[PDB]
């Protein structure tokens, strides 16, 4: 579906803010 | 449901984002 | 409906990256 | 509709992150 | 049909997030 794939993206995106801010730190 | 995981995936991007504005100010 | 909440943060989105542009510029 | 702003939130979205990179680039 | 460009500029966000990782790191 296309669904499944835009809520895995949002996933991925909270991870790379989540790192961003790690590093940010 | 779809739509409510959306909804809860932006809300930790916000989350996020405002970490990263108050970690930048 | 959620796709007022789903445009209510993506919103907010916008304005915090907007935030952290100027936050860049100065 | 809804989803045609969600379209264009989202681009605007990609280019205030064109415009991030490219700040700090 | 919206959900491909939504998909799609999820994507791309999910590069450009990538890149700003890259960037950081
Ligand atoms: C805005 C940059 C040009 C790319 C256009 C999107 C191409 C892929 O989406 C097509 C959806 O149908
Ligand atoms: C998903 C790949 C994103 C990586 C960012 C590359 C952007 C480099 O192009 C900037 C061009 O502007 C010229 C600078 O002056």
């Amino acid at each position: 579906d296309s669904l499944k794939w835009i809520v895995f993206l949002l996933f991925l995106i909270v991870l790379l803010l989540l790192a961003i801010v790690f590093l940010l730190r």
